[PDB]
């Protein structure tokens, strides 16, 4: 799997998409994922949550008309979800957070 910052940042840009290890929260839920049980590993082995819309409500990420943001979980392997996320825009700007969407730094 490609679940590393560099790994996913590189891929996004090569293919313009997430590696196939990602599944959205609503997809994850349909397989039996319960956030409270930390069971993702069980129900969707080798999968990580990603591809959902990052609303960017706090205005922390560069805004623009017709620029949509999205997120994906980084460094996840099992149990409860961590605090690393990659944020990629529709014009393929990539940012990272390691604190829960509190701080963002440019990676690509």
């Amino acid at each position: 799997v490609i679940n590393t910052f560099d790994g996913v940042a590189d891929y996004l840009q090569t293919y313009h998409k997430l590696p196939d290890n990602y599944i959205t929260k609503s997809e994850a839920q349909a397989l039996g994922w319960v956030a409270s049980k930390g069971n993702l590993a069980d129900v969707a082995p080798g999968k990580s949550i990603g591809g959902d819309i990052f609303s960017n409500r706090e205005g922390k990420l560069p805004g623009k008309s017709g620029r949509t943001w999205r997120e994906a979980d980084i460094n996840y392997t099992s149990g409860f979800r961590n605090s690393d996320r990659i944020l990629y825009s529709s014009d393929w700007l990539i940012y990272k957070t390691t604190d829960h969407y509190q701080t963002f730094t440019k990676i690509r």
